[PDB]
RNA sequence: GGAAAUUAGGUGCGCUUGGCGUUUUAGAGCUAGAAAUAGCAAGUUAAAAUAAGGCUAGUCCGUUAUCAACUUGAAAAAGUG
DNA sequence: CAATACCAGCCAAGCGCACCTAATTTCC
DNA sequence: TGGTATTG
């Protein structure tokens, strides 16, 4: 018999149904396999593929990466250790030992249990004299005294160990000793500039201020209020924010076009300060390198809070200033709170539990939550004005090691430990010969462009190797090619040409590559004027002309140039027209401009004959990005300019590559012609053929080299883009089809209908940078948490400054209900609902009419607000072109039309891999004349055509109820999909794989189904009883025949949803370390740390579940038992249980096991007991529900519009009426709750739940009916409420009951079965 | 259906790094007590581990993807109603 | 044994390639 | 949601 397959494909299921000629779905009877006394059962063709959500590899990359750095710091301490071997030996033999077993209890010591010395009195001594290692540190650093070898090494240790950032690039040398003399420095270069208006300096303690432990927006407020006639936004104001690290805008200083801002940190500084500088004039050189020079002595003044002048090791002299704080704020603080509040002083100082300091020091509270927890207590208080002033700057009772240490660069660390290593390097000569090697130990990093040094044993490495033999820091260069890695990290992720595959493609601003862009898109210039009878190509000498006066003088080249520059010269036409292009070409030779800064020799980027060089050198440009690399490869180029062309060529940099190679633009050529791409895109007589016509141009050999030149399933499918969740449904589909087809003996379908399913801290993130671009008050105003963006009218609030955006007024946050969200094009157009099409007005209707985009009033007055947010990132560009559409006309019929076709075509390209995948395994032949046979038509439909076939005849969805929508819609795909293409053939172009008249024609489509139908028009219109195709005559629809089959379809019980079983993988356990304690399930995080002294890990997770038939020693006597039992295997013990699975239980208790009756049971097993109730195993030791509750048809769509209150008075009476359903949902509740559920005590709290809300409007009503369906879903049990009663779930912790159930084995349709009585076994 | 360019936004894969946290130990608690306890003192630091571990022994690899059952397969995938 | 209670590693930086969406121009 | 511990 012939069929057709729907499908539904999401993220979590897979449905499917089979369908006949008469929208029927087929029943069969299939073998039962087993040991059951069950040889065959009866099964609808429909059911549902349920799967956990398939993984992104993000966080097993993010764990790849903390392995491998945890491997490379033990190797710095073990570089550090191995040249201090042979010397500490003679000083201590023993001193690393104890190092390496500090973890241990002195039970497994090997050595004396004090690490340092060895000995309890030296011991003591030693954190007498430095209480922190920053004491020690510190010391080292400025005594002249030789020092202990086993506190030199200590000092560098903790330095290598904890080194600091690599964010910033050359020397630090801090020096905050004259920033008196540089700033007074810089406002006397502000004063030599603008003797007119100057700046006094004395008064100001410009240090302290700007040295302050506050924000850099903190300190620059205070600074202008200093500074009387002066302002934040002011040229001093701005150059102040400069020198602290700000960004501000020089733009509205100067009276420039554009934006002027400039980051001292930023590496484009030295070329955007060039590019302002040529803007506003080169004597106002100075005053930027002032600023420069002020910015270098406060650079580090958060984490350098002492004057560099007394100590070399500013850091550390840092840390012991926190310390000495902490104790004499501590000290006065208990003082304090003994006098006045004796009764708390057990709480703060001996309480771990509360967040005292008791809990701060020893306890699990942070530095936080011990802020917030004391503040009360000191406000309360007298004399604690100092610590609430030091409480609000974070500076109360620090710590030294701290959240906010991640500001350290190291530099820092790296000035104290060559400091440490000057000083004993007079006393240890070891230390002298190997300075610079321990400095190379901190120093060194492995550029990301060499990856792991691996010697063919990872997948993920790519470097090659000088020398083969061992790498480390110091002999680096010399053994690893840093050339060849650096070339292999980006040739084996870059593109090749697709018209010619064995040829890489072109860097993205390769000279090369800009000038086929602009030829490309200039040959198809059209242009006229009012002598010539018909508009003409550009020839190949106006081109080059436009190209050599045009773009090769401006960056970007407009049409109004184009009109005036060069037909208004070179031809003297006084008014011109222009066609193909739009104010602007979007073509441009940036590369050739840059170049041209760089070298100033025009005639050099002129001369042809230096193209290959150009392209060599926009190559390397390209390639790489350590500077030292490129000027390396430049250097064979370095004759040709000056060494000041080479500095700037050097720091020249690009990213990005094309699509086309360069054999393909400007090598391949014509038999004919012998002209290349580029050669026809610069002349082709009047033909101006570009690069699409000339590759497919019969003419020419072009398209021939071309086709001249031109993987497993599970492969292909992972090559995709797209989430690797949504990818998890596309290879079930495939396998689902290809089950189905054996089911239906191997025949083909007629048809196969596919459809596919369509934070905080990134919006945090986007509103803080928004407004502080815009530099507004509102974050000021009103602060808030990050979590709380989650409101979308308060997340819209934020994006709109606060303001209503549709008129120009304020908006108010306590009265968010009261405002709008309208959407700005339409919601019936459009079916986008995100943030780019939403919006926070007042009123909807001060939108105008609803009818078109916002009024072209609205946009003409609200038009410059809107750029605003563009230029702070709080809009979109396409948010702000679509609320300006109407300036642009708005909507036309076009565009409405293009909308509707949207709604029902399905354009997303993972959809059609999908439709291109199920195409290719089913239509494989030829015929006569080469040409695939289609035998399978592949239709996509999106949701929006069965969603409204559902609401249009009542077949409503109510997905709390059970899984059986998600095969429901994979039968109604497969009805509306082949009704739609036999009633209209006409549509399989745009429907199978492979203006006004349109937009009525796509609007009313659907609308032979219905047989009166009430148009907009207000026509109403009758349809016959049958629907047929005009041209053949075949039947399509039945309405008094076809629609009673869904409903008999959908009110099947028996539909097939089946959980697929899986094995888990993943990490061990929780990542929690525990302490200490007396249970035997913690498991050790070394092989020797017994968890009884050291603690361990908890919760480990089962892979899978293996049911074990054997005996167990009982009693002392040790005699054997018969058992059957269920035991957990774990992740981390699976590979040892699969290399020899007997071994492996008979060390965990069981012997003479039964090895034929393994049985391999992974997570969602299925079991059915008695009653037909089921269960489904979460682990060895956890069940979920197994059954699924089918409601009948005319309580879900009972439960649909009761919950949901035209015709919409009409329903209501239906409502009204069959208000007795509800006592009947209840009892079928409660009926499958008592034969499958076994939750007495929650289901008689439901129904005593339910007895007391009667009296409830019968909306409110229905709506939490339907939250009692959790008590019944399939799965895991989960807490739900009814109306304000929350009933907490029922689990499921006893596994005994499954191993004498049946063990069901499911296909992956569920069609076929495979049935074990375990109650045989034992 | 597809290509290149332009503008804007987003996802994926991979590499190189920073700072906390946690765990055990070290940092002599004192006095009065038989002792439980009571009173005071003290607290900020360090080492080591950070998936158990593996052989291929690398400054490498170890949490993604893929998996009903049976009969064959190293595996993918095939064969069976 | 079953019910009940509570628990779960986090934050941050840089670099590169590839791909998707939606709007425009020129084309196959 | 599955593990652990307490509770009962
Ligand atoms: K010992
Ligand atoms: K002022
Ligand atoms: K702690
Ligand atoms: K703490
Ligand atoms: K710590
Ligand atoms: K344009
Ligand atoms: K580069
Ligand atoms: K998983
Ligand atoms: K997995
Ligand atoms: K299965
Ligand atoms: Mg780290
Ligand atoms: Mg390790
Ligand atoms: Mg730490």
């Amino acid at each position: 018999k012939k069929y057709s397959i729907g499908l539904d494909i999401g993220t979590n299921s897979v449905g499917w149904a089979v369908i006949t000629d008469e929208y029927k779905v087929p029943s069969k009877k299939f073998k039962v396999l087993g040991n059951t006394d069950r040889h065959s059962i009866k099964k609808n063709l429909i059911g549902a593929l349920l799967f956990d959500s398939g993984e992104t590899a993000e966080a097993t990359r993010l764990k790849r990466t903390a392995r491998r750095r945890y491997t490379r710091r033990k190797n710095r301490i073990c570089y550090l250790q191995e040249i201090f071997s042979n010397e500490m030996a003679k000083v201590d033999d023993s001193f690393f030992h104890r190092l390496e077993e500090s973890f241990l209890v002195e039970e497994d010591k090997k050595h004396e249990r004090h690490p340092i010395f060895g000995n309890i009195v030296d011991e003591v001594a030693y954190h007498e004299k430095y209480p922190t290692i920053y004491h020690l540190r510190k010391k080292l650093v400025d005594s002249t005294d030789k020092a202990d070898l086993r506190l030199i090494y200590l000092a560098l240790a903790h330095m290598i160990k904890f080194r600091g950032h690599f964010l910033i690039e050359g020397d630090l040398n801090p020096d905050n000793s004259d920033v008196d003399k540089l700033f007074i420095q810089l406002v006397q270069t502000y004063n030599q500039l603008f003797e007119e208006n100057p700046i006094n300096a004395s008064g100001v303690d410009a240090k302290a201020i700007l040295s302050a432990r506050l924000s850099k927006s903190r300190r620059l407020e205070n600074l202008i209020a200093q500074l009387p006639g002066e302002k934040k936004n002011g040229l001093f104001g701005n150059l102040i924010a400069l020198s602290l690290g700000l960004t501000p805008n020089f733009k509205s200083n100067f009276d420039l076009a554009e934006d002027a801002k400039l980051q001292l940190s930023k590496d484009t500084y030295d070329d955007d300060l060039d590019n302002l500088l040529a803007q506003i004039g080169d004597q106002y050189a100075d005053l930027f390198l002032a600023a420069k020079n002020l910015s270098d002595a406060i650079l580090l003044s958060d984490i350098l809070r002492v004057n560099t002048e007394i100590t070399k090791a500013p850091l550390s002299a840092s840390m012991i200033k926190r310390y000495d704080e902490h104790h004499q704020d501590l000290t006065l603080l208990k003082a304090l709170v003994r006098q006045q509040l004796p009764e708390k002083y057990k709480e703060i100082f001996f309480d771990q539990s509360k967040n005292g300091y008791a809990g701060y020091i020893d306890g699990g509270a942070s530095q936080e939550e011990f802020y917030k927890f004391i503040k009360p207590i000191l406000e309360k208080m007298d004399g604690t004005e100092e610590l609430l002033v030091k409480l609000n700057r974070e500076d109360l009772l620090r710590k030294q090691r701290t959240f906010d240490n991640g500001s350290i660069p190291h530099q820092i660390h790296l000035g104290e430990l060559h400091a440490i290593l000057r000083r004993q390097e007079d006393f240890y000569p070891f230390l002298k010969d190997n300075r610079e090697k321990i400095e190379k130990i901190l120093t060194f990093r492995i550029p990301y462009y060499v990856g792991p040094l691996a010697r063919g044993n990872s997948r993920f490495a790519w470097m090659t190797r000088k020398s083969e033999e061992t790498i480390t820091p110091w002999n680096f260069e010399e053994v690893v090619d840093k050339g060849a890695s650096a070339q292999s990290f980006i040739e084996r992720m870059t593109n090749f040409d697709k018209n010619l595959p064995n040829e890489k493609v072109l860097p993205k601003h390769s000279l090369l590559y800009e000038y086929f862009t602009v030829y490309n898109e200039l040959t198809k210039v059209k242009y006229v004027t009012e002598g010539m009878r018909k508009p003409a190509f550009l020839s190949g000498e106006q081109k080059k002309a436009i190209v050599d006066l045009l773009f090769k003088t401006n960056r970007k080249v407009t049409v109004k140039q184009l009109k005036e520059d060069y037909f208004k010269k070179i031809e003297c036409f006084d008014s011109v027209e222009i066609s193909g292009v739009e104010d602007r070409f979007n073509a441009s030779l940036g590369t050739y401009h840059d170049l041209l800064k760089i070298i100033k020799d025009k005639d050099f980027l002129d001369n042809e004959e230096n193209e290959d060089i150009l392209e060599d050198i926009v190559l390397t440009l390209t390639l790489f990005e350590d500077r030292e690399m490129i000027e390396e490869r430049l250097k064979t180029y370095a004759h040709l300019f000056d060494d000041k062309v080479m500095k700037q060529l050097k720091r020249r940099r690009y990213t990005g590559w094309g699509r086309l190679s360069r054999k393909l633009i400007n090598g391949i050529r014509d038999k004919q012609s012998g002209k290349t791409i580029l050669d026809f895109l610069k002349s082709d007589g009047f033909a101006n053929r570009n690069f699409m016509q000339l590759i497919h141009d019969d003419s020419l050999t072009f398209k021939e080299d071309i086709q001249k030149a031109q993987d497993s399933l599970h492969e292909h499918i992972a090559n995709l883009a797209g989430s690797p969740a949504i990818k998890k449904g596309i290879l079930q589909t495939v396998k689902v089809v290809d089950e189905l087809v054996k089911v239906m003996g191997r025949h083909k379908p007629e048809n196969i209908v596919i459809e596919m399913a369509r934070n905080s801290r990134e919006r945090m993130k986007r509103i803080e940078e928004g407004i502080k671009e815009l530099g507004s008050q509102i974050l000021k105003e009103h602060p808030v948490e990050n979590t709380q963006l989650q409101n979308e009218k308060l997340y819209l609030y934020y994006l709109q400054n606060g303001r209503d955006m549709y008129v120009d007024q304020e908006l108010d946050i306590n009265r968010l209900s009261d405002y709008d969200v309208d959407h700005i094009v339409p919601q019936s157009f459009l079916k986008d609902d995100s943030i780019d099409n939403k919006v926070l007005t007042r009123s909807d209707k001060a939108r105008g009419k609803s009818d078109n985009v916002p009024s072209e009033e609205v946009v003409k007055k609200m038009k410059n607000y809107w750029r605003q947010l563009l230029n702070a990132k709080l809009i979109t560009q396409r948010k702000f072109d679509n609320l300006t559409k109407a300036e642009r006309g708005g909507l036309s019929e076009l565009d409405k039309a293009g909308f509707i076709k949207r709604q029902l075509v399905e354009t997303r390209q993972i959809t059609k891999h999908v439709a291109q995948i199920l195409d290719s395994r089913m239509n494989t032949k030829y015929d006569e004349n080469d040409k695939l046979i289609r035998e399978v038509k592949v239709i996509t439909l999106k949701s929006k055509l069965v969603s409204d076939f559902r609401k249009d005849f009542q077949f409503y969805k109510v997905r709390e109820i059970n899984n059986y929508h998600h095969a429901h819609d994979a039968y109604l795909n497969a009805v509306v999909g082949t009704a739609l293409i036999k009633k209209y053939p006409k549509l399989e172009s745009e429907f199978v794989y492979g203006a006004t008249a349109k937009y009525f024609f796509y609007s009313n489509i659907m609308n032979f189904f219905k047989t009166e139908i009430t148009l907009a028009n207000g026509e109403i219109r009758k349809r016959p009883l049958i629907e047929t195709n005009g041209e053949t005559g075949e039947i399509v629809w039945d309405k008094g025949r076809d629609f009673a089959t869904v409903r008999k379809v959908l009110s099947m019980p028996q539909v097939n949803i089946v959980k697929k079983t899986e094995v888990q993988t993943g990490g061990f356990s929780k990542e929690s370390i525990r302490p200490k304690r007396n249970s035997d399930k913690l498991i050790a995080r070394k092989k020797d740390w017994d968890p009884k002294k050291y603690g361990g890990f908890v919760s480990p997770t089962v892979a899978y579940s293996v049911l074990v038939v054997a005996k167990v020693e009982k009693g002392k006597s040790k005699k054997l038992k018969s058992v059957k039992e269920l035991l957990g295997i774990t992740i981390m013990e699976r590979s040892s249980f699969e290399k020899n699975p007997i071994d492996f239980l008979e060390a965990k208790g069981y012997k003479e096991v039964k090895k034929d009756l393994i049985i391999k049971l992974p997570k969602y097993s299925l079991f059915e007991l008695e009653n037909g109730r089921k269960r489904m195993l979460a682990s060895a030791r956890f069940l979920q529900k197994g059954n699924e509750l089918a409601l009948p048809s005319k309580y879900v769509n009972f439960l649909y519009l009761a919950s949901h209150y035209e015709d919409n008075e009409q329903k209501q009476l239906f409502v009204e009426q069959h208000k007795h359903y509800l006592d009947e949902i209840i009892e079928q509740i409660s009926e499958f709750s008592k034969r499958v559920i076994l939750a007495d005590a929650n289901l008689d709290k439901v129904l005593s739940a339910y007895n007391k809300h009667r009296d409830k409007p019968i909306r409110e009503q229905a709506e939490n009916i339907i939250h009692l369906f959790t008590l019944t879903n399939l799965g895991a049990p989960r807490a739900f409420k009814y109306f304000d009663t929350t009933i907490d779930r029922k689990v499921y912790r006893s596994t005994k009951e499954v191993l004498d159930a049946t063990l069901i084995h499911q296909s992956i349709t569920g069609l076929y079965e495979t049935r074990i009585d375990l109650s045989q076994l034992g």
